C-alpha cells in the first residue's frame, strides 16, 4: 500500500497540476486520492500558481500542497478578512488583496512523508525527503532531509560530490529500460558506479 | 474557494457555537469543532468573533480534559463507563473555559486550538498552529505548541484599532472607508473615525 | 464522546492489531482508521500492541510498515522493487521493519497525534495532541511537539516505582471497584499500601 500507491498522472485532472512518470500516491484509498491533497487550485485559470512535481516522487498519505498564495489575506492591511471577495455591494470599492506566492515546484525523486504540508511557492530540490507532519515554509535544497513545523534542516543524504554527480546525471531522465540495466546500481549506496556507469554510456 | 465561502453563521446548529457576522469557513465547519456537547448549557462554548477567516481542517478542541486527570492514578475515565464495578468512580472533567477567537482573526488551515484559548482580535495563526495558550490582539504565531512570530502593527496602532472597534461599524460605514480598509494606514482610517462621532 | 468513546477491541478485525480490555478511541470512520498501512495478510509485519485502559484521541495516527520501502541511503527513495514494471525486474527490495510499535497500559494519546514505526511509549505516558512521537516515551512521561519532547513526568520516581510494582491494569474490574476513591486520587502511596494488603 505504502510502497506502490497508485501514480498521481492518472488521478488528477485539474491541468495546474503537473506531474512526472511513476510519481504516487499513498492515500490512495481515503477521499478522492491525490486530488484532496491540492488545496485552494483553481482549475480554470491560467494565472495562478500551478503544482509542479517532479518523476519519480512518493506523497504519502494525508500530504497538503497550499494553493493560492494569501488567500486574499493581506496581514499588513488594517484587516485580513478578503473584503474584494464578498459579492456585497457595500464592498464594492475594496482593492484586491491576492497576492501569488509563484509555482509550488518539488523535485524529481522527493519523498514526501505523510501529512507533510507543504506551503504556498515553496521549491523542494530534487532527492529530498520532507518528515511526516513537516510544515515546509521555505526552500529545501537537493538531496536535504527536513523535518518539525516549522521545517527545519536535518541532514543530506549524500556528500557534496556525490550530490554533484547526481544533479549531472539526471537518472530520471533516463528511460525505464535504461533504468532497469543499472538497477542493482539503483538499488545500492554506489553513486560513484552509478556515475561511471552513465559516463560510460556517453 | 479560499477567497470566501459559507459564512457559518448559516452553517451552524450547535447553540454552543456563537460566530459574528461574515466569519467564514473555507473547507463543513461543524466538523471542525471537536467533543461539544450540543444538549448542554453547562459546557465551554465556542465564541467567534466577526470578520473571522477559519482555514480549511482547522480544529476547536472543546470538553476540556475529556474527564482524563493527569494528576490522578490514572488517566482512564472510569467515571464514564457504563460498568457497575466503577459505580464509585470520582468525576474526572475538569471545564477549560469558553474558547474565544476576537474579530478579524485568520486562523490558519489545520491549526488546531486548544480548550479555554483566549485568541484577540486581529491575530493570526498559522497553519498547521497548535494553540496551547492565549493569543494577543494582532498577534501573529506558529508552530507546535504556538510560539510568537511578530505582531502586526505598532503598540500605538494596536491602540488605534481597540478604540475605533472597526467591527462594531456598519457594513454600509465599512463601504464608506474602503480604501483605507484596504491599506496600511491606520492612522487615517482613525482620524476617519473620530470625524464620524 | 470524548469521555467513553467506543471500545477499540471490538472495533477491529486486522490481525496485526492486538488491543487490551476498555482502551478506546473517541474519533468513532472508526480506529482502524487510525492505523495506516499495516498489511493484515502476514505475520511478518511490524505489528501495533496496545495496553489496557488506554485513551486514543480522535484522528491519532499509527504509522506502519516501516520505511514504507524507501531506502534513504540508496540512489533513490523511489521503491522500484514494488512498481510491477518489467524493467525493474531486478530491483532489489528496500523495504526495512521497524519492529512493532508499543502502546503500554494506562497511555492517554491526544487528538491528532502521530506515532512513528517501531516506537515504544511506556505505561502511564500521557502524548499531547499533535506529538510527533519519534522516539520511545518513558513510562508516566508527558512529551509533545513535533518531534515530540520531553515535557514532564506525571509523579516521582518513587511513585513511579510503586505503579511498576502493582501494576493495577492486571486487577479484575471487581478489585478496581474496590480501591476506586484510590485510583481517582494522587494517592499513589496510599493505592501502594491497599494493594500490599490484599496481597
Ligand atoms: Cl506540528
Amino acid at each position: 500500500s505504502p510502497f506502490s500507491g497508485k501514480p498521481i498522472q492518472e488521478q488528477i485532472t485539474n491541468p495546474n497540476i503537473i506531474v512526472g512518470r511513476h510519481s504516487y500516491y499513498s492515500g490512495y484509498y481515503h477521499g478522492h486520492g491525490f486530488d484532496d491533497c491540492v488545496r485552494y487550485l483553481n482549475p480554470e485559470r491560467n494565472d495562478v500558481d500551478k503544482l509542479i512535481i517532479g518523476s519519480f516522487c512518493s506523497v504519502g498519505s494525508g500530504a497538503v500542497f497550499m494553493m493560492a498564495g494569501n488567500q486574499g489575506h493581506r496581514t499588513d492591511w488594517v484587516s485580513t478578512f478578503p473584503f474584494f471577495y464578498q459579492q456585497n455591494p457595500n464592498f464594492s470599492e475594496a482593492k484586491d488583496g491576492f497576492v501569488r506566492a509563484g509555482d509550488t515546484r518539488i523535485g524529481h525523486d522527493v519523498w514526501i512523508g505523510s501529512e507533510a504540508m507543504i506551503m504556498p511557492g515553496v521549491t523542494i530540490g530534487d532527492g529530498a525527503i520532507i518528515a511526516s507532519r513537516a510544515v515546509v515554509t521555505k526552500d529545501v535544497a537537493p538531496y536535504e532531509v527536513v523535518g518539525s513545523n516549522p521545517a527545519k534542516h536535518i541532514k543530506f543524504r549524500f556528500s557534496p560530490q556525490e550530490i554533484e554527480m547526481l544533479q549531472e546525471m539526471q537518472w530520471w531522465q533516463w528511460s525505464d529500460e535504461q533504468l532497469g540495466q543499472c538497477m542493482a546500481l539503483m538499488c545500492s549506496a554506489d553513486i560513484e558506479g552509478l556515475y561511471l556507469w552513465w559516463k560510460q554510456s556517453q
